[PDB]
């Protein structure tokens, strides 16, 4: 009997379970419950800490995924089935998981939190993609990943009101942060030196959580891959959530005909419904066509975020902090197959000139007719004008620009002529294994399965190649997770990683060659979107 | 005596001179009358053509000079005195040189005709830089140059009255014009084969020559060195050249307070003020600081054009026309150094960025602050958005896109796509000898030195170099002239000059080197000016 997959923490004892890799045995515990179960009249409030528990609760499979739209535009199609739910869909869905090493660590030992992405509206920490063993054997790191609610049920909200306050999901990670700095020292981890990290959504959930007062001091570093928390799609203001929770109420119908419609009245009809009721309405919310935008988001509220993301990015002071920051080479291409006209994931996508002229509505929408023509403007080639194969990758850097690159560069940039110490990288491999066309490049999401060491996995074909470089990231990520640093310690010999500031603006490449330092993170787009297309859309 | 230097045109006799070059000797007819002198109630009126005289008028050394500012800003320099008149001034200047080969041409030979720039203020036939012995000795053709009526005396409009019609500089050309067609026989020249060729203003005014019906008819190929009809700087609406008109009279005491009013009153005074009088105040009627803008210019009257140059080169038929046109490496440079803060001569121009976007508003005048902020995105480096060098270089780019190479793009490829063969270059070769500083590169008119084949004057410190390179330029100039075709008739040694369309935009860089065909005449920045910027002025 192996004593260390039995762990005590302050709601009750848990049984693990060992997870092998070609390296060696971790230990696992999978499913914690971290919060009381929000279902009936709890659905759409802020969690409450979980009671404690008698017993011994089994820690050795993840929980239930939290209720959330699935993708059935490719049944069967790895590339999308990769991120659809691998558990029963539930709203008892608030528990987290804890991969740490064998043998357990003596000496504490730092934290990496994990907050999967999926535009607010879906995701898992039971992904196979982000399996913690391969991480936790090779860098001997504690990580934690918890599931947090998404969609309606984590981000309906009607403003000011009780009932439906908004932000749930958010709070659902502070809640699991909480947790952390409360038990994560029975596992061997470090509760001075929890390091958190999330892609897309969950970059964004990260930056959220530096902005967040009573979240600040959960943790002391920040990983954002691919999001931000001032993206266009990140947030969303108060009107418009309200006009989105009323629009949902009345696509299930409520209220009821006949009766008043104030907040209480219509969570309460909201609340009758089955939760699969709420999911099948959810994309039926959203203005206009558009690729890159959810229903429900973060709402800037005054409470979770006191002030915008934008705002309070410029007014802070973030000294002592270091946060590692990075995108894509092609963020935009995976979106560009969810509405923009002529794209298709099974043909080349040699779009039209009217169909690029057509996806960039798509692509960048509610904005005025002569803002569309500035985008125009800067990503039209005017010496190839209408070459079809141009004009896909032009509308591919529209999308990912407005929507990753730019919101990112410029938190990079504010971060680290504020105080805080910013390292930038640009992931440019593409996996031998993507089931993805070859014309979408690298696309939004495919630089997690090296963070998380998913090619080490002898049951998949990766190259040994992508092996080699998938331990590479992992020592970065462990680095920058123990020091703030990601360069080693021990090593002059290797290339060195410059930090990012707002003059020099040094970024890394990170592919199977040796790193290579660059300048400018897409500056001249990004001083278009950044600078100049905001004083366009004031003077309307 | 020689019987090659006695000619007889429709009007009188004429004496000439023999010009030597290293080549061989040249006869010329310098001073020829093609009107009666502008003087007394002719001012600001059309030319009426030279009465025929008795006896034999002298036709061996130039003319006077029209009245015009003459520049003082720098004394004893050669870079701007060269400009200079080097006659001295009179209201009777129209008169016109003829170069012809010797011994003459027995058969009839093609003609080029060359007007001089100077922005509609300045300029004359007589300067060194267009000594036409070279040309003429060196390829055989026929050259002719006329003077014209440059600032208050040309184009000072008063539109709808009689008094001052306006555009009477343009017709003081079309009259030269119709001399050549009368006249050039004499000299051994063909009158079914004219190509006119001009510079600046010049090239300017050879564009409204083609846009002009009744000037249409007396010439078949235009060459455009620099200069279009349509750049912002060319032409004047009737209202603002009618408040110009009004401010001159007024600086000048026209009318006497108080009596009005009319034009017919405003003009009579007008004519009493002594010609230097005009102008030593022709600057100070210009709406704002600026640079490149000038006080007295073509007007849109509805006569001479009926209608803009822009509209008029969208809606006309260019089929059996041959068109040569091109501009120098650094277009804007010459003109940051009289207005734009920061600027000198005499020392390198390391501007500051406050100094930059102050010149911006120099380099663009009368233009929204969001036009400005439009114009900075576009011309800053945003990796080194305070790189001194790099901020001079962006206002010469400024100055020298906006006023000349994207007018003169724009106006090559409707042409082209409108029937019209068109020929493209970019001059890139930087004098020996020139006096301006090197951060200039090669300035606005120093190519015309080369194509009248300066560089043979034996009295000049030029480089064997730049005598083979000044050949090869005649012969190109020449061959466009003979043929509508610079490439060699045969010779296919020599790498080929291919036309200029408006999809592939190829041109030919022009330096000591051999051709080298490029693409896109600045494609990128030329989309800002005459795409998008307009549609940014509409909604203000
Ligand atoms: O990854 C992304 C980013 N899009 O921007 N979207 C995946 C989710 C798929 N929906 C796209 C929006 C339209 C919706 C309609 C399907 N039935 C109702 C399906
Ligand atoms: O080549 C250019 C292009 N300028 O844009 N200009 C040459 C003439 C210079 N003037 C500048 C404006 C000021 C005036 C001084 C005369 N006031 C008394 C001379």
């Amino acid at each position: 009997e192996d004593a260390e997959l039995l762990v005590t923490v302050r709601g009750g004892r848990l049984r693990g379970i060992r997870l092998k890799t070609p390296g060696g045995p971790v230990s696992a515990f999978l499913g914690i419950p971290f919060a009381e179960p929000p279902m009936g009249p709890r659905r759409f409030l802020p969690p409450e800490p979980k009671q404690p528990w008698s017993g011994v609760v089994d820690a050795t499979t993840f929980q239930s995924v939290c209720y959330q739209y699935v993708d059935t535009l490719y049944p069967g199609f790895e590339g999308t089935e990769m991120w659809n739910p691998n558990r029963e869909l539930s709203e008892d869905c608030l528990y987290l998981n804890v991969w740490t090493p064998y043998p357990r660590p003596t000496s504490p030992t730092p934290v990496l939190v994990w907050i999967y992405g999926g535009g607010f509206y879906s995701g898992a920490s039971s992904l196979d993609v982000y399996d913690g063993r391969f991480l936790v054997q090779a860098e001997r790191t504690v990580l934690v990943s918890m599931n947090y609610r998404v969609g309606a049920f984590g981000f309906l909200a009607l403003p000011g009101s009780r009932e439906a306050p908004g932000n749930v999901g958010l709070l659902d990670q502070r809640l699991a942060l909480q947790w952390v700095q409360e038990n994560v020292a029975a596992f061997g981890g470090d509760p001075t030196s929890v390091t958190l990290f999330g892609e897309s959504a969950g970059a964004a959930s990260v930056g959220m959580h530096l902005l967040s007062p009573p979240s600040r001091g959960l943790f002391h570093r920040a990983v954002l891959q691919s999001g931000a928390p001032n993206g266009p799609w990140a947030t969303v203001g108060m009107g418009e959530a309200r006009r989105r929770a009323t629009q949902l109420a009345h696509l299930v119908g409520c209220p009821p005909g006949g009766t008043g419609g104030n907040d209480t009245e219509l969570v309460a009809c909201l609340r009758t419904r089955p939760a699969q009721v709420l999911v099948n309405h959810e994309w039926h919310v959203l203005p206009q066509e558009s690729v890159f935008r959810f229903s429900f988001v973060p709402v800037v509220d005054g409470d979770f975020l006191s002030d915008t993301p934008e705002a309070l990015i410029n007014a802070g002071d973030f000294h002592g902090l270091q946060v590692l920051v990075g995108v894509v080479k092609d963020e935009g291409s995976y979106f560009l197959v969810y509405g923009a006209p002529g794209f298709s994931k099974d043909n080349e996508s040699l779009i039209s000139r009217a169909e690029f002229l057509a996806g960039v509505r798509v692509g960048v929408p509610q904005v005025s007719d002569l803002a569309a023509e500035a985008v125009v403007l800067h990503y039209t080639d005017w010496l190839h004008p209408e070459d079809p194969a141009r004009l896909r990758e032009a509308l591919s850097d529209v999308v990912g620009d407005h929507n990753v690159v730019c919101p990112v560069a410029q938190l990079a940039g504010r971060l680290a002529a504020q105080g805080a110490r910013v390292y930038a990288y640009v992931f440019e491999h593409r996996a031998s294994t993507l089931s993805w066309p070859l014309w979408m490049g690298v696309p939004h999401g495919y630089e997690i399965e090296f963070i998380f060491g998913i090619p080490l996995d002898p049951s998949r074909n990766y190259t040994a190649e992508e092996k080699i470089f998938a331990q590479r990231l992992m020592r970065y990520w462990a680095n920058f997770a123990r020091t703030g640093d990601p360069n080693e310690p021990r090593d002059p010999k290797a290339p060195q990683w410059p930090p990012y500031t707002a003059g020099a603006q040094q970024y890394v490449s990170l592919d199977l060659r040796p790193l290579e330092v660059r300048r400018g993170l897409r500056a001249q787009a990004c001083a278009f979107w950044n600078r100049f297309l905001p004083k366009l859309l004031s003077a309307t």
